[PDB]
């Protein structure tokens, strides 16, 4: 039958079915609680809203992202996430569809673990996989080679890999990703006058971020430029009117994932890490590297991110080599694309982890070369 | 069975049985009590009158309000007022019946106790209820959300709701009401030569506020027009005749209500307040309040109210968010068919206060969450 | 010569000369205008009241704080303020002592250019500066590590410091200090019968805080004892007389610093977001911060809010580390002594802002590296 792909994230789940062209179901991995009396008797007032009915009702709530930093701290709420969504977006019951599931390396061995025991306890699923999500999203760019900086919400990495073979050692991850990048510009827009400190606001700072941040090329002459002229000052519109102006931040907030100092932390930058995972590698297959470096996740969304990255890189490796970057316009679900092709192969039906199995040898089958 | 509905209130009480479309008793919360000797004996001259008989009587009466500002300081007259009401408006016993009760918000927390303790106790129900008056005014609404702004005759408050959840911190009470332009408008007849000072005559003031007197679209204009024109001096004849004729006063008065300055109070005016209360709100619920001005009350009953108050609250929002107001040409019974619909439904059946369970936890049960 | 010292603040403004022990000046940083025609001519009433006279005028006047949270809103109220500060309280000529200014932390830069603005420009001074009032209260208690929660009537913070470096990324703002708990207790001393609506009744309200209120050590049992015994109620009398008893409130207003929700807001309390300051910076220095916890501010005079402080903190903190309290016992005032002691250092004589400098550069030198 059809196997199903969910890729949980941080930020935004997107759950659909395999072999398709893009995700059927695409909403906030929020999880909502009212924070307010109430008054009108009988109206149905449910104890948790979820996802986008949670972003709707934001004014009388509190949300709580259940997933921080690729690892998970409320399995209540993810429980309620997965339900929500499979009931919901998909209307499919797990009784015989197959799962595959997500998550950012080096990460900690109990967030699978449960995750396995909760999918084929709870949700009772035939089979199921976890696979990287920098794999999927290279197996997405129909390649076997290139170094990947998948950055998402909560985290970033790199995984290098050659020939379909990944250098686990090599593996460079950062928490440092669009959620830091939106407490940062709450931060910053308060020396302009504005101010946001509700958790029903932090998703209005970050459409804001979406919607006007963009990269500087040059930061030292962009900040001149917005020091002299004022042609970058866009407007916007709070979902009350009085429209803000902000100017400098446009590319003051992005710029921290080129110079993590900014918010306080000691580790370097996107472009420096990358080269580093780079030169960990052996010297033969770098240029392979250099040449096929993709790009994934939201947070590569930015404009102009590509020729910044690109002159940075530059700037840090050799000047004999060709140093190209694989920047697709649909980059953002390029794991859930990835993931749908890896499901809807016919190789990979002895990589599943049948529910026999996991009731023969318990939810520490992930670690077992069962992966 | 049949549940009773008394919202008392000041200037009027209105009671009547749950799921009707009207009340069944409307008559002045009012008591008198006789002020000269009288010299035919054999009358049976009662010791006290109350309700429309004290109107009827007013001319060798003293009339008494007992509910001041929302808080009862006479319990006497407030329990002869409901005696009254239960024996000879309705002409039901309490004995089978259980009672909604309503109160204007940031009241005393004594003056609720004691209504409960002596709706017990003296009148013997066997349940009872007290509910906030802007929430029931939004029941007769048929909505959810939206800012209300009930203005009675003793109190004027504001309560944001949303999705049945109410915003108790950005609650807004003003202390000025149709009482206070009745006294306004007993200081201005008397430039007029006209005088008013008795009890009796408060009454008379009162009939004239709501026969004659409107809200100026533009006070500045609507002055400069009552200047230099006549057209606006409509008449009105006293009960002994000698017929009366008021010219500015008729809109001089209730523009207290858009500036207390008038009367030496400092508080701002409806529109700012309510606008203030909006701003209290969380940013993300402003625009449906906007869009939901719900009114109630008997004194947001003057002709040209409507038009004033959105034209004021526009010029203090924004100029992108659209601002409606819902003025039902019934409006001043909102309260109570908001009351009645509360009791008629089939969720509220547990929500009373049992006779049982009061004798068990005393008069404190209203405070405990049992509301 | 001797520099000048000038701490704006919220609610009380404290100017004096450096080296001194305490502030030659406090005044309430209010400004008073007449709201009665007034008859008697020839009086030589002043148009506009200023400082201590205008609380010794309240009756008759509407007081309006120019500055609301760190932020000021009017400057000609600001400009009249410093102007009475200088030619009133100290008596002394601008043209020639070097001020200091201070003022919170992630505030408007449109605020401080402004001031150095004014500054300059009007009142003429040879040179000045402006200090983070957290440093100052620092400097004040003779440490150089330590975090600080400085509170006072408009905004509260935290600052973590370290040998005299201080981390700004776990800088922690709160908007919920003095004023807001004034405006609760005004809100809850409602339900005992009194009314508090006049901005001059604000001052009473403030007054009776700072004299009965204090701190639970334990809320709960507190509540239950406020509920059962009565050995709790103070009496106190208005200017009037008419002696009013508190009771639960004495301790249920600053509640509100260690539950914010009591009053709609989201964030969290004192001692969570010390506790999140904390766990913001490096682990290898906690130690010293949990050690050398300093308070300041006015809002940190409550009887037992040390003791309540370090309970709550030590229930979220390791049970390993020892946690201290600095609390000294004139901590109200540790901001003005601090800026008193870095003006007359030997050192800080190259860290002033000449007139010249000025001149040359504009407003915007605030900002740059002579901060
Ligand atoms: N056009 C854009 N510009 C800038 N940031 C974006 C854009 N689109 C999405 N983002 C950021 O990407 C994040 C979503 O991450 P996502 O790719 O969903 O993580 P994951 O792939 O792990 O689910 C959001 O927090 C958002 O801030
Ligand atoms: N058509 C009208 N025009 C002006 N004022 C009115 C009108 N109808 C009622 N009022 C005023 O409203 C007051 C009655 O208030 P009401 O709505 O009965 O308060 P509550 O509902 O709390 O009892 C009266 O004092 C009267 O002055
Ligand atoms: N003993 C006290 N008890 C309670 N509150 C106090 C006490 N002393 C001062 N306050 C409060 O502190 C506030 C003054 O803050 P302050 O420290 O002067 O701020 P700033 O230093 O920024 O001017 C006043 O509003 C008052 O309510």
């Amino acid at each position: 039958t059809t196997a199903l792909v969910c890729d949980n994230g941080s930020g935004l789940v997107k759950a659909g079915f395999a072999g398709d062209d893009a995700p059927r179901a695409v909403f906030p991995s929020i999880v909502g609680r009212p924070r307010h009396q109430g008054v009108m008797v009988g109206m149905g007032q449910k104890d948790s809203y979820v996802g986008d009915e949670a972003q709707s009702k934001r004014g009388i709530l509190t949300l709580k992202y259940p997933i921080e930093h690729g690892i998970i701290t409320n399995w209540d709420d993810m429980e309620k996430i997965w339900h929500h969504t499979f009931y919901n977006e998909l209307r499919v019951a797990p009784e015989e569809h197959p799962t595959l599931l997500t998550e950012a390396p080096l990460n900690p061995k109990a967030n699978r673990e449960k995750m396995t025991q909760i999918m084929f306890e709870t949700f009772n699923v035939p089979a199921m996989y976890v696979a990287i999500q920098a794999v999927l999203s290279l197996y997405a760019s129909g390649r076997t080679t290139g170094i990947v900086l998948d950055s998402g919400d909560g985290v970033t990495h790199n995984v290098p890999i050659y020939e379909g073979y990944a250098l686990p050692h090599a593996i460079m991850r950062l928490d440092l990703a669009g959620r830091d990048l939106t407490d940062y510009l709450m931060k910053i827009l308060t020396e302009r006058g504005y101010s946001f400190v509700t958790t029903a606001e932090r998703e209005i700072v970050r459409d804001i971020k979406e919607k006007l941040c963009y990269v500087a090329l040059d930061f030292e002459n962009e900040m001149a430029t917005a020091a002299s002229s004022s042609s970058l000052e866009k407007s916007y519109e709070l979902p009350d009117g009085q429209v803000i102006t902000i100017g400098n931040e446009r590319f003051r907030c992005p710029e921290t994932l080129f110079q993590p100092s900014f918010i306080g932390m000691e580790s370097a930058g996107i472009h420096e890490t990358t080269y580093n995972s780079i030169m960990k590698c052996d010297i033969d297959i770098r240029k392979d590297l250099y040449a096929n470096n993709v790009m994934s996740g939201g947070t590569t969304m930015y404009p102009g991110i590509a020729d910044r990255m690109q002159k940075e890189i530059t700037a840090l490796a050799p000047s004999t080599m060709k140093i190209k970057i694989i920047a697709p316009p649909e980059r953002k679900y390029s794991v859930w694309i990835g993931g749908s092709i890896l499901a809807s192969l016919s190789t990979f039906q002895q990589m599943w982890i049948t529910k026999q199995e996991y009731d023969e040898a318990g939810p520490s089958i992930v670690h077992r070369k069962c992966f």
